[PDB]
Formats: C-alpha cells, sequence, structure tokens
C-alpha cells in the first residue's frame, strides 16, 4: 500500500563516498550530515547514503547486498559507463555479459555496492 | 554522469517474494521471469527483484544490505505501515524510534531487506 520512491545505499566513510556518488550519478547532496547524505534525482527518484556505523538495525556489512541499476539506451552506453567508473577508481569485479534481460554489467565501489548498468533486450 | 532511477532488491524465491512486494508497495510486476521480476511505480521510479541464485556477481546473502525507504507524510503513517506489514507476515526486528532525520522504522521481510519507513522532521 505504501510506495517507496527512495532507495538507500549503506556506506562506511560519508565524505569520500558522497563525493564518489556526486560524480558517479552526476548529482549533488541536497541534504547531508556528519554520518549521512541525501540527493534527489531529476528522474523523479530519491537516493540516500546511510553510514553503516549508525544504521538501524545495526549491521557491519559492505557488499552483502543493495543493487543500483543504471539504465542506458544500449550496449555501447554500458561500456562507456564501464570505462568511466574504472578510470574514476571503482573496484570492478564482473564481466559485462549478454544476459537474458539484456547486456548487463555490475561494478563494486570502495564501499562495495552492486552497481548494475544494463541495456534491455526488447 | 549516468543516473539510476532503478533499484533492485535481491530475493531467494521469486513467486512468494514478488506477490509479497505486490501488496507491500501496492504494485503489479509489468515484467516477470522464472528467476526475476520487475515493477515500475507511478512515483516515476523503477524496482526489480533479482533472485540471488542467478545474480552476477554471484552472492548467497539475505539481509546483508539493500534498503528501501518508504516515505510518508508523518509519524502516524509510519505506525500504520508498521502494523499492516506485521499482520501481512513481515519478520520485523527494529523499534520505530525518533532519529535525527525523523521518526524512522526499518523492517525485515522473509528474504530480509531493510524496509525503512520514515517521517522526516523538517
Amino acid at each position: 500500500m505504501t510506495h517507496p520512491d527512495f532507495t538507500i545505499l549503506y556506506v562506511d566513510n560519508p565524505p569520500a563516498s558522497t563525493q564518489f556518488y556526486k560524480a558517479l550519478l552526476g548529482v549533488d547532496p541536497v541534504e547531508s550530515s556528519p554520518t549521512f547524505s541525501l540527493f534527489v534525482l531529476a528522474n523523479g527518484m530519491k537516493l540516500g547514503l546511510w553510514s553503516r556505523h549508525t544504521v538501524e538495525p545495526k549491521a557491519s556489512v559492505t557488499g552483502g547486498g543493495g543493487e543500483l541499476a543504471f539504465r542506458v539506451e544500449n550496449d555501447a552506453q554500458v561500456d562507456e559507463t564501464f570505462a568511466g567508473w574504472k578510470a574514476s577508481g571503482v573496484a570492478m569485479l564482473q564481466q559485462p555479459a549478454k544476459m537474458e534481460f539484456g547486456y548487463t554489467f555490475t561494478a563494486a565501489d570502495p564501499d562495495s555496492h552492486r552497481l548494475r548498468v544494463y541495456a534491455f533486450a526488447g
């Protein structure tokens, strides 16, 4: 009954991780705190960064879950996003491969979130 | 540079978990597969269910991360969403408490995702 237009990705060190998402997405944090961050996209969606040392329920995890799907028009735009992140200092452990749902790619940043850039086959 | 209006939450058993999100959010899966699901919200956002047995990179985890922030007008609407989920068979391990960012509450479903219903103080 309640609709979430807001997704939160759990980070460790707010300063470095927030500047990382600033250039990663191409946004600026409208709201920010010593242990939290918030930016709202012109897409009509909303995206948080909640530090895991202050998350409730308290969970010391990085890379356990949370997937951020970056939608692009086609397979070439996936590869542009690949190389740009790679040069921008993403860990990057996954082969960009043609899946059933289309050309999918998933990265892992310093704080390790599954950043899923895909091109839908339809 | 690339903006994600799409967030994916990693589930174990697609049938049961997809019907769970159907009533949870109040949506129907526009796209669906034997090991995947996809529904797009009238909020202007997009939400996937990717089964962890077919996720790339492959990760057998549930409750490690991924946070779904359900935004409501005030603290009472948080408590309505609390009891409704509770009656609908959510695990629910967190006290709905007044945080710095407002009245926050976080649930965990059968597949265990941090479902964050909050009322922003400001």
